[PDB]
């Protein structure tokens, strides 16, 4: 149906009183069972990373309706490929992360890996064939390979 305010906008702006909000909406929206709103004590970035089994856990009655809502509906896959693409390659911004998802067509794998040589080859002179060399050397840890260039003698 309709969405309230600040459930519009993306799952990683909401706050922990936010996503007791959403629970709340879904609650009324989808004549779920009650759901106590202790159930999820964290907001919309952790909510992210929850697995759907996850899910179920915390609401044995509604956790993969939840799921599905927030993941397929309200934009939640989207948002959580966009945070482990951040979390994995350090240094990157948000809007980055977005930018290189979208340049790789939601591929995880290969926003990371653009991102890391990017990432590396920033450290320094060296060549972005370079940057690859050292980061398949190292089995493509941004960190070693990252400390390999900054520790030559
Ligand atoms: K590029």
């Amino acid at each position: 149906i309709r969405l309230p305010a600040h459930l519009r906008l993306q799952p990683i702006y909401w706050s922990r009183d936010d996503v007791a909000q959403w629970l709340k909406w879904a609650e009324n929206e989808f004549s779920l069972s009650p759901i106590d709103s202790n159930t999820f004590e964290m907001n919309g970035k952790a909510l992210l990373l929850l697995t759907k089994e996850d899910f179920r856990y915390r609401s044995p009655h509604s956790g993969d309706e939840l799921y599905e809502l927030l993941q397929h509906i309200l934009g939640g896959e989207l948002q959580r490929k966009i945070m482990e693409v951040e979390l994995s390659v350090h240094g990157v911004t948000h809007q980055e992360a977005q930018t290189a998802l979208g340049a790789t067509g939601g591929d995880v794998v290969s926003a990371i890996r653009n991102l890391k040589v990017d990432q590396l080859f920033h450290l320094s002179s060296r060549s972005r064939a370079d940057a690859w060399r050292i980061l398949e050397h190292y089995q493509w840890d941004l960190s070693a390979a990252s400390r390999y260039v900054l520790a030559r003698p």
